[PDB]
């Protein structure tokens, strides 16, 4: 039972979907007597291929906490492992993936009585995390047994269930260079790639990458990053500002050019994608140039799993109410390897400006609640405690200012399994980047691909970038509606249901 | 500076504004091989009349907490009135009013490199609650000063700056049933129409309504309730299933016949809209009938200021996200008069019923998540406390199942300031109302209203009561969707912002 | 290494020892002038076994979660039992028992220049509770097995540990009067004496009691009441005011006449003590008087486990502190059989009224801060949340009123693994008890046992019957050096240790 | 109606109090077979100088938020102020101050049948903050009515009614420093003695002392630290490791010699005792020694006022309930000019180590829960959020492991109006003080008062300093029975009232 579309503008020919859209746009004019709305509209014509390709992901960090978990999971899931909990038995699920879990609105059926929603991976053809192939690299050469036993996320008897899936895999060794994270991470190093030459290390990936696409035959290769908080780069011309710039870097064995740095320019160079879970500034201009002119999609930053996936939505919902946020104060202790490593101040750096970002746009959009558009006191902390281990605790205050100068105090405990609420994104960023790699559009009587610089992304991310020019959109319900349209969209079925206005009036017979 | 339409679509003349609007609505066909979905147009033409009209409001419940700050701000407004606090001054003002302070996303703008938010108010004309004129009734003849210090929710200052305003106005005395409301507001019930008769009681209330209406040449008149919460009417065959049912247990002084459902009647039969912001089921089918048949809206139930609010948002934000929800716990105490009105069970039922319903077409809309479709554990409770007095304090605790059988636990504390949350939304559910009296659209040649059941009020209700046969729709932000897409729909410039395909596509030439 | 007394006061002879005490009180007499204060010494000379006695406990609801937990972590110490975690091991223990953990300040040491903490249980010998035999009733016939199955307390693993121990276990057939608990217990109750007769009954059980002591050969019989919450029995004269009222109210067959006063009944008859963990008021006038007169103690009402001990210890901190508690609301939910139980009002009741009264010895306590000595705004809930299960959560506010007319507000979140607190207070209950049935004093050369009402249990215990006509005593610290001094003043060695004024004087040569 | 004592052991002449207190305490002896405990009874003979001195008390920050609040209820109370408030009127009062609002346990009254509580000032005669005269200084030279608008404690129409008593005071000019605080206070600092000859500052605060005594005719002269949190100086010989040493260094014009080192030395210099209501370790061991030859007292380190009073009395309640704190996490956020000191590093740490040091001696108290005595993750996080103001916000989580491997969490919110929290504090100190230098004991047939350094100011103290080679007492409600217990010695009437045996045995006849 598929979901069939039935439509004039929609053709099926080689196992590609073609699908015209007629996009709503408003367009300004700014006079003297006021602002001017001049509605327009614009035709898209969209190619879909149906058929998911065949999909290896290649992760950095491939030992920690996320990428054991990420690796155990998939596995857990193909053999339906169960453990037995003082309830009863827990299941292995997909659960708090968008792809695999959200369901969207088509609309209103009168025979059935009913609201229609449909799964997410029903609408354009997806992958399941089940067809995922994934290897990838570690600066620590523990197996992916180990690997579980140092997290700490599967309880036991899941672990033991693991073992001989996970057991043989050993990560491949990386690129360290010890001034680029936590000084605290030098005892786990025991898995690199000899030397101080950049260039022969970029060359050593891009040989990791091709073997690995070739030794499983696959068509559409993943990078992703979810190793430790690196620091930032400085950027500046000379340096990192353009494509040659950044290549050239690498030639000369520059200092200020990061290990991912590297890994994003062997993915591009190798024809995978590459995309960012981490806060650090890897996706320098000179690196998106390098993807536009490769044809390849980049995406960042930082995964978008818990206290501000949250933010997201709360501060949206408060602005929309009517609602002036005054006051916004963000705690957050763990004992994982991620926290050690934010122990340490410039990697910090790295994730707080990641985590303060997400109200910019909101603030703006709002000119009454704020006319001097200056954003509310924004405080995030973050902390080291080894007890809580990878059971993260969010602790924020949000105080508003309501009518006639009343105030409005929201206390929130948030209990974050963070490689629980991480996992889920890794395999959500990958299966969007398939599916973006097969949808093309009518430029001018050829098909091109999306800008490589993949905004629509931004759902699973905490700071995201976005094709130059352009601005950033914070709001998780809001970017959430650009995913699920843009697939309704392709798929052939787009609509108003968010104003469903059969209920209250006559419905116009159809044209 | 106006907001200002570019459109072949829209054409002023007579000061209404017409606006054709072609409507994107899905077909569905259930078939043996699976769903087939036929995209299909609606044109709708529009017409709204441009010039809001006088409008008087009449509050049931006048000298309460609500009532007397819902007056009181408008005058505090009106005269800009400022008071002294520890930090500086604070000036009267309208937040927390959707209609005031919302803004609303029009798009994006090349030449200011901006996205485009304008205030809600400035899309279609509406009033402002300065250009509201209030009286109403109340049980207790307190005039709105006194009133004022009973409900200790203006500062003392600015009670004194209100005083030469509020104190002349004493409510007109009302109905008063002992036993539709909590037993122990006997003491405060010195106000009361004569009588035992409720057609003689029908009769006073209709003529209290014509008065107020030509005493101040008024082209709009909105009753709302927001005196104590009355239990539940029974409903059934005989009594109020129909129109002339409800009309004749009137007449024959039927005992389930509420204090509500005479002004109700009074309303409808005088022409004035009627909104019921409590949880009792006033709006039984034969009153809705009853509006039906005498061109007038209804509204209702309950306003959706603190608890459920959140909760309607949240709720919607964890089943988009791919979380399924388990248990949901939400404590509330306070201790105004609505907490010790609440302090009894039929009264409390009333209410319980309301906060528990939410989470209803969000549990129905994923069937990954909720297979079986079974709501998760969801208790509701309330305390009178005198302590707080009008800082209600709702303590709330959501546990949901996320990836593999982790957990997700977030405890919340919100501290409501509930008479500043609720009176805004009383000047939003007038307001909207008055708007959607200037709207018609064309059904067969001729232009017709909006159904009488007023759903586009939904966003400010907790129990939202809808045109028979259609679904009901609790997720605050969609419920804004649907409000802000329809106001542009009016004004002439509605699109698909919520996906701004521009940013990551080259755009195509407008048709 | 035991702990040695070396004193001219104590004196061991027979495995008894002999220790005279000093009592210091102050008397009192009001007069025009002010209150006159007469500091007054008082010799006591205590008597102590010092051997423990072989010792039974058995349970009333033995079958329950408290039940199958309190036999369950005998055993799975008694075996030092470990089970898997994420972490590494779990091992058995008996933490949160004051007796087994608790420590106890003797003094300073210069020698080695420290504080000298000695254990509870170091000072007067005490049972330890793998020291306890255990049996009891229960109106289900589940063995002890299916019983932790039913509590899921223990994680899997350590069920399968404990099965070969628990498994054989099923307990004796109980008194089941469907009217003294809530209706929802029917379907449960399997394993029931027949009849009505109550004095059958009442014989039915001493028969259960004295085989217990008899085919275990027990020096100590414990009796202890972990059953669902009863309701409250009617209180008058005629009824159960007296002993010879309680049996003959047994003899013919009265109807407010509860299971659990049968128990107690049948435990005192017996020699055995009895201990009441629940709400119900089992220990009436006539009960206490029967226990009088048969030289046995009794103890209650209702286990302080959690929400209730913080409450104890937080109030007294804040008056102790100079801060007005004016208003104290504490809500639960729990999805176990205890508050599936407490769902229905006359059990709730019970339990409402022992957590509501705990800050009343306080208030009376401080005249400044409470002039009219009336309590503050004070509200218990108590919900059934099936989810939750064993996890109670307690979600509490207090708002105190400090200096001028400043507020201080604590909000709090509580994770209260009720089985895993009650039980240990379990172990507590009887091994005070024993400890108790050990110590004499002389009142006029004879020695005598303390009064059967033993109030040194307060500590434990919610709603704490105490010896007619003497004062309640609510602040559990303060509860607690009650017992320290009291074990001390045993074993030979009191101070005034919580005044080391040696640290800031020269200290005097020894008299 | 005063509080007369009744004793052989209590003698009245020329208005001070003789009272003999026999002082029970625990004498040890390790051997190889255990411990072998020894009580002995010290006779101590107090006298206790019965009216208290016309008393001065001199603030370092007399113009920051305690200070100008300090002063500010004093002349409050002394003219017994009231405010309009939403809920009536609020009026002046000392709540907060254990000295002033403390009742004391002395025992039960059988004709009144009743437990006796005495407020703390009736046991021995102590000042009321009414005849405490106050002056200081402060780097600002605003003047105590713009102080008062600046810190934003005081509602506006109580700093109106204290205007005319606030405003003539101008805080004299003091040491400025600029490296011994936040750099960020720069712009503040309009009102410093001119030069940098430390020993010509030395002598002008010598001068600033004399002539407040002189000018007031005060017979107890109290010096108190409440400006901003200094850096910590060095410790070493050379520099002040004896008095010698910090005279020398004064001299010298050494830098490692802080303004507070310079006040604590005018102070002792003049005969006045110094108090340290702020984190640095100005009472290095050379100035101990000098207060030690000069004859006077010393206290500190830093209020006890919120968070830390609260962690002071739970962690002490938990452990001896026989539970292990696992983890403690302490959030704090504040945006008054106290955060924005501490928004700099040097000054961060001097709070954060004695917020750190709290839970020490409890650790080392319990080798069953802690057997390798190893403190549980503890962390100490302060945040300035110049939104709240005055208000900061305690945001804490406490994790500890219970019965069984069992775990229990408290998450606390704790709303803590600082200033209104340290100043009653401010009165404890100095009047605890004054009463101190009122007391003496026999050493050798000359009377002695007690050790310089003056411990029992603990409980109102984070990081109490204690005469040399004596134990920190960290747990507040052990410090307050020392207090309570040490005056009662004084005035005659110490008991046993902590175990009132009474209640469970027949009372001895007097000896
Ligand atoms: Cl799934
Ligand atoms: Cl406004
Ligand atoms: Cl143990
Ligand atoms: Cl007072």
């Amino acid at each position: 039972k598929r979901l069939i579309v039935e439509s004039p503008n929609v053709k099926l020919e080689d196992g590609v979907l073609e699908s015209r859209f007629t996009y709503r746009k408003n367009h300004f004019e700014h006079r003297a007597d006021g602002l001017h709305v001049t509605p327009k509209e614009h035709d898209y014509s969209f190619k879909t291929v149906l058929k998911p390709r065949k999909t290896g992901l290649l992760l950095v960090g491939l030992g920690g906490n996320n990428g054991s978990t990420a690796v155990g999971s998939i596995f857990a899931n193909q053999y339906a492992m169960t453990w037995r909990t003082k309830e009863g038995h827990s299941q292995a699920n997909y659960f708090g993936s968008v792809t695999q879990t959200a369901t969207v609105h088509l609309g209103y059926d009168s025979a059935t009585q009913n609201q229609i929603f449909v799964p997410f991976k029903d609408i354009v053809p997806i992958l399941s995390p089940n067809d995922l192939i994934i290897s990838g690299w570690d600066i620590s050469d523990s197996n992916l047994y180990e690997a579980m036993g140092r997290a700490k996320v599967f309880e036991p008897e899941l672990q033991e269930k693991l073992r001989p899936f996970m057991e043989p895999i050993v990560p491949l060794p990386s690129i360290y260079y010890p001034d680029f994270i936590a000084s605290n991470q030098g005892d786990r190093a025991n898995n690199v790639i000899p030397g101080d030459n950049k260039l022969e290390h970029l060359e050593h990936i891009r040989a990791d990458i091709r073997k690995f696409k070739q030794e499983h035959e696959l068509e559409c290769v993943i990078v992703l990053w979810t190793a430790n908080t690196e620091r930032y780069t400085d950027v500046r011309q000379g340096l990192n500002a353009t494509a040659d710039e950044i290549m050239e870097s690498i030639r000369v064995n520059e200092d200020e050019v990061s290990p991912s740095n590297i890994f994003a320019v062997a993915s591009i160079l190798e024809g995978a994608h590459y995309i960012n879970g981490s806060p650090q500034n890897t996706l320098v201009p000179g690196l998106i140039e390098l993807a536009e002119r490769h044809k390849v999609f980049v995406g960042g930053d930082d995964f978008k799993s818990g206290q501000t996936k949250f933010k997201s939505a709360f501060v949206d919902f408060l602005v929309s109410s009517g609602m002036k946020p005054e006051s916004i104060v963000s705690y957050n202790h763990l004992g994982n390897n991620d926290g050690k490593n934010l122990s340490e101040a410039r990697q910090f750096r790295s994730k707080e400006i990641s985590k303060s970002s997400v109200v910019d746009d909101m603030v703006k959009s709002n000119q009454i609640l704020f006319p001097d558009a200056k954003n509310p006191d924004y405080c995030v902390v973050i902390k080291y405690v080894p007890y809580v281990a990878d059971s993260k605790r969010a602790m924020d205050e949000y105080i508003c200012s309501i009518f006639m100068g009343g105030k409005q105090t929201f206390v929130v405990h948030n209990t974050c399994e963070d490689s629980l609420l991480a996992s889920p994104l890794i395999y959500d960023l990958a299966i969007l980047t398939e599916l973006a790699s097969r949808v093309s559009y009518k430029v001018d009587d050829e098909y091109k691909p999306f800008h490589s610089v993949l905004s629509i992304l931004s759902l699973l991310l905490k700071a995201p970038v976005v094709p130059p020019g352009t601005p950033i959109s914070n709001a998780f319900m809001r970017q959430f509606s650009t995913l699920t349209k843009l697939v309704t969209a392709l798929a052939g079925f787009p609509s108003d249901t968010d104003m469903q206005i059969e209920f209250f009036t006559q419905l116009p017979a159809a044209k």
